[PDB]
C-alpha cells in the first residue's frame, strides 16, 4: 500500500491555484514527465488525484459511482441551474433513468427532421453577415447555437419565445459555472449567485406554461419535448412538469456551450489550413452535388473528411476539459491507493495530445485516424465524451449540429485568419474559451 | 521605422507579472520562439523589450550610457543601500573612476594574500559540520562566503567585528533589493525599508569609526581597504570617509550574493554527477600533489575542470538573471526601433541557454569548453559578467573565492543528493535561489 506522488507546493493554502491556473495543460504534461500517470496536488485547501493515460484514466471511467461519486463534486453547481430532482440532484440510478428517457429523444427520426430545421436557421441568421467582412465567429456560433438547439431539443413553441431578454436569463445561468460557485458556500451573497437564481424561476416560469400549452393541443408533434412528457419511470410514473422543465435547462445549456465551442474551433483549424478548407468544400460537392441541394441526415454519413475535422477538432479542444468525481472509497491504480477524500480528475485533452501516444500531438490532422492511432489502439486515450457510467449521450446529436452548420458555413462563405492570427486559449472561465475570436469571410465561388 | 513586436495582455494593469513572475526563463523561451530576438511586453505599468541571442544583446553591450542608462533603472533599490555618492547616485564618468579604484584592489598580490585566507576560513567554517550529516548548504555557503569577503574585501579589523547582529544588519540591507522597493515609491512606510534605512545608518557608523583607525595606525597594510584609502581621482582628489564606507558595502553585498549562490548550485551539480565529483577530487591530488598542502593561487590556474565547473554552473545559473537599462535616445536593432521610455532587457540565463547555440542546452556539461561552442564561438551568448561600459570587474576575485571553497569543500567531504532530490528554481526574489538546498555529506577517504 502507498500512495500517489505528491507535489509539494510553497505557498500555505492557494497552492498550485496559480500555476495550473495559468496553463493547467502545462502543468499537467510537466506533471506527467515529472512524476507520472498518477499523482496527487493541493490547491485552495483541496487534493486532486489525477490520471493521465488510457490506463490510469480506466480507474475513473470504469468505476461504480458509490466508489467514484460525482454527484459530490458536481452538484454545487448543477442542481442551483438544472433544478431540483434532476441531474445530480438525484441518487446516481434515478439520474440513469433520466438519461435512459433523453436519450430516446436522440433518434433517427428526430435528427431529419432537425437537419434541415438547422439548415434554415444558419442560412437565415447569416443573412446579416452580408458578402465579405470580419466579424466574431465564437460570438455569431453561440447565439445561433442557442437558436438551433432551442427548435431541436425544446421544439417550435419554446424557440419561437427566444428573444434578447431570454438569451440574457441564459447567459445569467452560465454564470453560475463558475470558480466561486465551486469553493464559496451558498449563502454568501456574490452578484452571479443572485442572477443564477433569479434567470432559473423565470425560465422555468417559460417552460412552466409552455409545457402545458403543448400538454393540451392535440396536435401531433414528435420531438424531443413530446418525448420527455410521454415518458415514464420503471415506477410507471411519469415526470412532473417540474423534472421536465429542469432537463429542458439541462438540455439547452449542455447541447450549446459544448457545440458552439467546437464549431467556434473548426473555424480557425479550417482558415489556417486552407487547402484542407478545400477539400472540404470538395467533398460538399461530390456527396451532394454541384446544384448543391437543401441538406438530408443520409448525406451526411458520407461527409468523411467533415467528420475526420470534426474528431480533430475534439480531439484539441474537447468542451470539457475535465471530468471530475469524489473518492468515496480507496482507489488502486498503478499500484498505488488513492485515499477516501481525494477528488479524482481525468483531462480528455491531456490524454488525447499525450507524446507518448500522440504522434505530431499538436498537428491538426484529421488523416491521423486514417492511420494507426491511440484512438483505436486504446481504450480511454481519445475521449472527448467520457466513458462508462457517466458517457455523453449527445454525440449522435452534436455531431449532426456541427455538421449541417458547418456544411451550410462552407456553402456560404471561405473563410481566413485575419493577418494569420490563430487565437490562443483562454482560461478564465471553465469554458475553453478563443482569445479575439474575430474571422475574415467572403462569399464562396 | 518599424517598433519591436508587442506580446498583448488582457489583464489590465498587472500585464504578464504573473506569468513573467512564474517563471521569466519559460515565458521568455516560449516568446522567443513565437516572437523572435525582440520583443516587447508590459508588467505593472511598465514596458519591456527584451534582446535575446548574441546579436539581439549587442545592442545593450555596446550603447552608451546616455542613450541605455543604467541609473534610471537601478538606482531606487541602490542608492538607499550602497549609500549617495557612490555606484549609481553620481554621474556615469564618476562611477567608472571608482570602477576603476575597486579594480586596482582586485590584483594578483591580493588575490595570494586571500586564497590562504579563504582556505583557512573554510575549514574553520565547516569543522561543526562534522564527519557526516545532513545540512542546507545555501545557508552553510552564504554565512561563510560573509566571513571570507569581508576578511579579503574590508580587512583584518572589520572582519573581527563579524558577529551575528553585524550579520543581520547586511541581511536587512539585502531586503532593500525588493519586488516591493522597486515598484511602489519610496516615501511609502514599509517595514523593509525601515530595516534598511536603519541598518544602512548602523553599518556606515561601524565602517566610519573603522576606517578611521586604519587610517591613524602606522602599521603598513597591504590590501583592498588601504587601496582605497590610498586612491585618487584624476582631480587628484581622495575619497572622503563616506565614499569609501560605500563601495565598501557594495563591495560585500556584490562579493557575496553571487559566489554563495554560484557554489550552492555546484554543489548540487556535483552532487548529481558522482563521476564528476571524482574526477574533481582526483584533479587536486594531480594538481597540488599527492600530500594535499595549502592551497596556492599559482595551483589555482591548474584546476582546469574545476574551473570549467564554476564555468558550467555560471551557465545554467549566473546569479545576475536579468541586466536593465533605460531607454532614454530611441535605440535601433534587427530592424526594430525601441522608442525612449522602455525598459531594455537582456537575460545570460536565456541566452547561455539557447536551442541554436548550445549543443544539449539544459546539460551540466563542463567538457563542452573542449569542443566548439558559443561561449568561443558568439559574442554575447555567454555573459555571465556582461560586457561593456557597465562589465563586472569581480571576475577574477570570484574564480578565487569560489575555487578555494570547493577546493577546501572537496578535499573535506563527498557530497550526494538526498533521495534523488535536485532543487529547482525560487524565482520569487530575481535571485536563482534553490529550493530547500539540503545536501547530505560524508567525510573525504
Ligand atoms: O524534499 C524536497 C521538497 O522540499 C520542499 O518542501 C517543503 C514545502 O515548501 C512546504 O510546503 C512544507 O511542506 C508541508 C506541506 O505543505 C504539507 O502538505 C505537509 O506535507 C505532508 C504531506 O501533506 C503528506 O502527503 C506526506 O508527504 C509524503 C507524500 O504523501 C509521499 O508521496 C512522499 O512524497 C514523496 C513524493 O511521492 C515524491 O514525488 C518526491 O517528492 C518530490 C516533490 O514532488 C517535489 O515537489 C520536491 O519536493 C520539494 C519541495 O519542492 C520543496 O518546496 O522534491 C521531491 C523529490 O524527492 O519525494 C517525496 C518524499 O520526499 O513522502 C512524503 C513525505 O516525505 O507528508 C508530508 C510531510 O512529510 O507538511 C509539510 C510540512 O513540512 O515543507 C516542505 C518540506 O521541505
Ligand atoms: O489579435 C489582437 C489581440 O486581441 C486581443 O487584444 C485585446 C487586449 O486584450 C486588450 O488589452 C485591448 O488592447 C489594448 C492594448 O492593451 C493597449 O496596449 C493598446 O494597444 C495599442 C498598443 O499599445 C500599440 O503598441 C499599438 O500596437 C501595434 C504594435 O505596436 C505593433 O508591434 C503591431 O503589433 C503586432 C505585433 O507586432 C505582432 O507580434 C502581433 O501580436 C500578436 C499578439 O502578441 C497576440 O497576443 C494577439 O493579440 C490578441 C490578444 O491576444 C487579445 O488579448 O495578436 C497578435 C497575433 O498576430 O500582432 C500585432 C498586431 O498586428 O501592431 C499594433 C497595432 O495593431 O497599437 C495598439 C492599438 O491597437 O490599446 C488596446 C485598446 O483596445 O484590446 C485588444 C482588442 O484586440
Ligand atoms: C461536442 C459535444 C459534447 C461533448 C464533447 C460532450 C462531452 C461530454 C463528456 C466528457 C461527458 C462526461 C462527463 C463526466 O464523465 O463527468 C458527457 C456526459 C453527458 N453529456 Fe455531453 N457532451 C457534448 C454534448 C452533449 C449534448 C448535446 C447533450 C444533450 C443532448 C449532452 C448531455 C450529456 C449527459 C446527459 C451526460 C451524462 C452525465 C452523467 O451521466 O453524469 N452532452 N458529455
Ligand atoms: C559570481 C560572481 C559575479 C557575477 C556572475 C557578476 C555578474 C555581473 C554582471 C552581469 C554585471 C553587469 C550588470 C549590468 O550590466 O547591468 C556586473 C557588474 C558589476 N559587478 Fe559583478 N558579478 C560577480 C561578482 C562581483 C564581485 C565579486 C564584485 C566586487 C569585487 C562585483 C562588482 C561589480 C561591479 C562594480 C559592476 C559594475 C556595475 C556597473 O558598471 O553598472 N561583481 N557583475
Ligand atoms: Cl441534461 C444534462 C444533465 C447533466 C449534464 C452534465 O453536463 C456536463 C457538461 N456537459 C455538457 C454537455 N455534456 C456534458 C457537466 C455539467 C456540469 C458540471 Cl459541474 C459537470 C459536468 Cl461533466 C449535462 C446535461
Ligand atoms: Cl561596489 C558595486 C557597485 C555596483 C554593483 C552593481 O551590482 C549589480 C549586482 N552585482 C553584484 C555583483 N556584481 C554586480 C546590481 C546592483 C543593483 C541593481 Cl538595482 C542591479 C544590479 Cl545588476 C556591484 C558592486
Amino acid at each position: 500500500v502507498k500512495s500517489p506522488p505528491y507535489i509539494f507546493s510553497p505557498i500555505p493554502f492557494l497552492g498550485h491555484a496559480i500555476a495550473f491556473g495559468k496553463s493547467p495543460i502545462e502543468f499537467l504534461e510537466n506533471a506527467y514527465e515529472k512524476y507520472g500517470p498518477v499523482f496527487s496536488f493541493t490547491m485552495v485547501g483541496k487534493t486532486f488525484t489525477y490520471l493521465l493515460g488510457s490506463d490510469a484514466a480506466a480507474l475513473l471511467f470504469n468505476s461504480k459511482n458509490e466508489d467514484l461519486n460525482a454527484e459530490d463534486v458536481y452538484s454545487r453547481l448543477t442542481t442551483p441551474v438544472f433544478g431540483k430532482g434532476v441531474a445530480y440532484d438525484v441518487p446516481n440510478p434515478v439520474f440513469l433513468e433520466q438519461k435512459k428517457m433523453l436519450k430516446s429523444g436522440l433518434n433517427i427520426a428526430h435528427f431529419k427532421q432537425h437537419v434541415s430545421i438547422i439548415e434554415k436557421e444558419t442560412k437565415e441568421y447569416f443573412e446579416s453577415w452580408g458578402e465579405s467582412g470580419e466579424k466574431n465567429v465564437f460570438e455569431a456560433l453561440s447565439e445561433l447555437i442557442i437558436l438551433t438547439a432551442s427548435h431541436c431539443l425544446h421544439g417550435k413553441e419554446i424557440r419561437s419565445q427566444l428573444n434578447e431578454k431570454v438569451a440574457q436569463l441564459y447567459a445569467d445561468l452560465d454564470g453560475g459555472f463558475s470558480h466561486a460557485a465551486w469553493l464559496l458556500p451558498g449563502w454568501l451573497p456574490l452578484p452571479s449567485f443572485r442572477r443564477r437564481d433569479r434567470a432559473h424561476r423565470e425560465i422555468k416560469d417559460i417552460f412552466y406554461k409552455a409545457i402545458q400549452k403543448r400538454r393540451q393541443s392535440q396536435e401531433k408533434i414528435d420531438d424531443i419535448l413530446q418525448t420527455l412528457l410521454d415518458a415514464t419511470y420503471k415506477d410507471g410514473r411519469p415526470l412532473t412538469d417540474d423534472e421536465v422543465a429542469g432537463m429542458l435547462i439541462g438540455l439547452l445549456l449542455a447541447g450549446q456551450h459544448t457545440s458552439s465551442t467546437t464549431s467556434a474551433w473548426m473555424g480557425f483549424f479550417l482558415a489556417r489550413d486552407k487547402t484542407l478548407q478545400k477539400k472540404c468544400y470538395l467533398e460538399q460537392k461530390t456527396v451532394c452535388g454541384e446544384n448543391l441541394p437543401p441538406l438530408t441526415y443520409d448525406q451526411l454519413k458520407d461527409l468523411n473528411l467533415l467528420d475526420r475535422c470534426i474528431k480533430e477538432t475534439l480531439r484539441l479542444r474537447p468542451p470539457i476539459m475535465i471530468m471530475m468525481r469524489m473518492a468515496r472509497t480507496p482507489q488502486t491504480v498503478a499500484g498505488y491507493t488513492i485515499p477516501p477524500g481525494h477528488q479524482v480528475c481525468v483531462s480528455p485533452t491531456v490524454n488525447q495530445r499525450l507524446k507518448d501516444s500522440w504522434v505530431e500531438r499538436l498537428d491538426f490532422n484529421p488523416d491521423r485516424y486514417l492511420q494507426d492511432n491511440p484512438a483505436s489502439g486504446e481504450k480511454f486515450a481519445y475521449v472527448p465524451f467520457g466513458a462508462g457510467r457517466h458517457r455523453c449521450i449527445g454525440e449522435n446529436f452534436a455531431y449532426v449540429q456541427i455538421k449541417t452548420i458547418w456544411s451550410t458555413m462552407l456553402r456560404l462563405y471561405e473563410f481566413d485568419l485575419i493577418d494569420g492570427y490563430f487565437p490562443t486559449v483562454n482560461y478564465t472561465t471553465m469554458i475553453h474559451t478563443p482569445e479575439n475570436p474575430v474571422i475574415r469571410y467572403k462569399r464562396r465561388s
